[PDB]
């Protein structure tokens, strides 16, 4: 026995403990990340950490124990549903004689003790990329491989840690109260009417459909159930059935608690309305607020993201999981308006990017606007929640509010409520599409329920600094804050984003922000993108292959998208920003959709979806990534065909299972991705003429620049409409005045004969009584005080 293939001889100690200590490291494959043990994973350690860092911990409040009530007694409008056996005959409500302190313990995965399939990097793809690189002469191949391996080695998809969540809360407090403490719109210098005039341009809205119910009813009254499928309708917002119910139902989904949410939402709105018109509105309103304190406390859910391994315990984004009744009531105000307001820069003369999709010509419409602005030597601004985009001095600037939500004051949300109730919930005659009860909830209570309220982590009831990220108004409040920053930029004579004059806008507004991207020589970059467009492959000559040499991309990072010029379509098309593309390839999310995960059909289809989606979003233009992902999806498809396993239904309706499912609803993945798929996703319904875009619904002819100029002159301090004047006065008057405020609104709300004249007289009357400083107190402060009572 001579020349036998060597086998590793090791000590019995090594053998016993299965040690790889001696073994040669395969630098081609990164080791799995194992999160450290978390020292802040106990209520004692977490509370001490927060105390040491001067973070406010509230005196804990208790929720009454659950009591069973008859569904038909609690929800009389749904008696028929109970009778038809379609709805449970009992509801579990917090009306007990005893009470409990709520506890929320979220799961953080992976963790020190569990490094499993959740958050696993795509090592199979890494191996496929490696092998395809050996077999193919792709000039961009080595860089693609390096990038995917580096993302696997440095990032981690998962739900962070308690330390990450706690450190994140500190960062939010610092944004809100630290270097640049928050400022209410009034402190900055804006009245609710002045802000509404800016929002008419930055966030154009339409009124809800005339057939949509006004804000006059208890939520359950918007449910019409008879049994007749043709007439059965809910006029309420839609909900994510598998999402958390929030307080007072920890561990339950919205699906398990819809009847309970309706009972609680009905009760809160009913009690509030009665209290407001009672003999003592202050005592009654404060009692209702205290009784339903839990409707203002969000479960501090750790957000799943592709975090950096080194900053695993330094930063974990949180989702402020709003109580289902609060969510329902807030959504009743925002959704009917927003559903009718998908107005953005591609379809309306507005800087708004609300409802934007880069697909179906969207990216090309943006590129046309960018090119025209560059040609006409004009500045350009675009706004999307906490994202600001500025085109000035042949440069594309991406400005993001620093931890956006943390900059929010209840007054910012109150101004948004004013905008929605004046511009949205209004009839053609100027009369309100709401009653005093709804104006009370919307204007006086709602902003202090989700802004500067509280959250729950473990058994700790913690202060929330700013607005709760994930609440129904997150986008709207963030968009209003960006509007203030942009308005201040215009006022300051449009200082370049790289200057101190631009950075000084942080103090002027009390809103923290940072320049995230500076894309220099824009005009030249766009020219290069067109010139370098390949003649070969997908969207070039139409063949089902990636280009040998991909063209230059205009790296706008416009809501995560870059632009590529297509010779076949003679237009710019979106491709997911490189860094996001690589991170999604390295750390794919799993089947993260309800019970869907238990459906073998969905689980199986997902494995194909996962690779098809990575190709669709931009992988198609990365020769190595397209080659490997195509191979993998085809292999999976072939196994199914050979085995006779049908998942076509899940492949057709794939959108629900992919982080990329948005907008791409009309595309099907039952057939493999081809050049047609790419043509289809990029096909516009209509040709584009920027000059043909309709102007904003309100103040059409006016631009944001014109409105800013008017505001600096002291214009729009007060609305002309008496109905609107009453709503602005509502923001200044203390809760004890609610019964009298209800009387001032009743004529316009009831649309009585001569309501307009009556309202004018009542508004002037109210205006006079507001000369008494004793009557002047923010109901938002009164709400917070009542919510925090023990
Ligand atoms: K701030």
């Amino acid at each position: 026995d001579i020349f036998n293939s060597p086998q590793n001889k090791a000590s019995i100690l090594t053998a016993l403990m299965k040690s790889t200590t001696g073994d040669v490291e395969d630098v081609l494959i990164p080791k799995r990340f194992r999160p450290a043990k978390d020292p802040l994973d106990s209520p004692q350690a977490a509370a001490q950490f927060l105390k040491d860092n001067k973070y406010r911990i509230l005196r804990p409040r208790a929720i009454p124990t659950m009591v069973e009530l008859e569904t038909d007694a609690a929800l009389p409008r749904l008696r028929q549903m109970v009778e038809d056996g379609k709805l449970k005959d009992t509801v579990s409500v917090p009306e007990g004689t005893t009470a409990f302190y709520p506890k929320y313990y979220p799961f953080h995965k992976p963790d020190h003790d569990e490094v499993g399939t959740f958050g696993a990097p795509d090592i199979t793809l890494l191996k496929q990329l490696t092998f395809f690189l050996l077999e193919n002469d792709f000039p961009t191949g080595p860089e693609t491989l390096r990038q995917v391996r580096e993302a696997i080695a440095t990032l981690q998809y998962g739900s962070g840690s308690y330390s990450g969540q706690l450190n994140r809360l500190l960062a939010m407090k610092g944004v809100a109260t630290g270097r640049n403490p928050n400022k209410t719109p009034k402190t900055v210098g804006y009245t609710n009417e002045q802000l509404a005039k800016l929002l008419e341009q930055t966030l154009p809205i339409n009124t809800p459909k005339h057939e949509d119910p006004d804000l006059r009813w208890a939520p359950s009254w918007l449910i019409n159930y008879t049994g007749d499928l043709s007439t059965d309708k809910s006029y309420l917002p839609h909900v994510t059935i598998k999402s958390s119910a929030g307080l007072p139902y920890i561990g339950k989904t919205k699906g398990d608690t819809t009847a309970e949410a309706l009972v609680l939402a009905d009760s809160f709105i009913r009690d509030l309305g009665r209290a407001a018109t009672s003999a003592d509105p202050e005592a009654g309103v404060k009692k209702t607020i205290t009784d339903f304190w839990y409707l203002s406390c969000g479960l501090l859910f750790p957000k799943g993201e592709r975090y950096t391994q080194v900053d695993w315990d330094k930063k974990t984004r949180n989702i402020w999981s709003a109580p289902y009744p609060t969510h329902l009531l807030l959504s009743m105000v925002s959704t009917p308006v927003m559903n009718e307001s998908k107005l953005n820069i591609t379809n309306t003369q507005t800087p708004s990017l609300y409802g934007f999709s880069p697909f179906h010509g969207g990216m090309d419409r943006i590129m046309t606007i960018i090119r025209d602005s560059l040609d006409n030597d004009e500045d350009l601004v675009m706004i999307y929640a906490d994202n600001i985009y500025i085109l000035q001095d042949n440069t594309w600037y991406s400005i993001d509010l620093e931890k956006g939500e943390a900059n929010c004051t209840p007054q910012h949300m109150q101004a948004m409520m004013y905008y929605l109730l004046t511009r949205g919930w209004t009839n053609e005659d100027g009369s309100p599409r709401y009653n005093p009860t709804w104006a009370t909830f919307a204007m006086n209570v709602a902003p202090s329920m989700v802004v500067d309220s509280s959250c729950l982590l473990m058994n700790l009831q913690l202060k929330t600094y700013g607005q709760g990220s994930g609440n129904a108004f997150t986008f709207l409040n963030n968009h209003l804050m960006s509007t203030i920053v942009v308005a201040e930029w215009v006022k300051a004579g449009k200082p370049n984003p790289m200057t101190k004059e631009f950075m000084d806008l942080e103090e002027k507004t009390g809103i923290n922000f940072k320049i995230e991207r500076e894309l220099k020589n824009l005009r030249e970059t766009i020219v290069e993108a067109v010139e370098t467009a390949p003649q070969d492959g997908y969207l070039a000559d139409g063949s089902d292959l990636p280009p040998i040499r991909p063209g230059k991309a205009v790296e706008l990072d416009l809501l995560g998208w870059s632009a590529i010029y297509s010779r076949q379509m003679e237009m710019f098309v979106p491709v997911l920003e490189n860094e996001r593309l690589i991170a999604s390839a390295a750390y794919p999310k799993g089947l993260e959709n309800k019970a869907l995960a238990r459906k073998p059909g969905a689980e199986i289809a997902y494995q194909i979806v996962r690779y098809e989606a990575i190709r669709l979003v931009g992988g198609w233009n990365n020769p190595l990534l397209e080659t490997a992902a195509k191979h993998m999806s085809l292999d999976k498809r072939k196994r199914l065909e050979v085995k006779g396993i049908d998942v076509t239904g899940f492949l057709d309706d794939w959108n629900n299972m992919s982080e990329f499912g948005g907008d791409l609803e009309g595309i099907t993945l039952s057939e493999p991705l081809t050049n047609q798929t790419l043509v289809d996703i990029n096909t516009p319904l209509d040709s584009f003429d920027p000059k043909a875009r309709p102007q904003t619904p309100r103040s059409p002819k006016k631009t944001l620049d014109e409105v800013t100029t008017a505001i600096t002159s002291g214009t729009y301090k007060d609305p002309k409409s008496a109905v609107w004047r009453l709503l602005d006065q509502r923001t200044k008057l203390r809760v004890s005045t609610l019964r009298d405020q209800a009387l001032a609104l009743k004529p316009a709300s009831s649309s009585v004969d001569n309501w307009a004249e009556a309202t004018e007289e009542l508004a002037q009357q109210q205006q006079l009584l507001m000369k008494a400083n004793n009557l002047l107190k923010s109901s938002l402060t009164e709400t917070r005080e009542a919510l925090e009572k023990t």
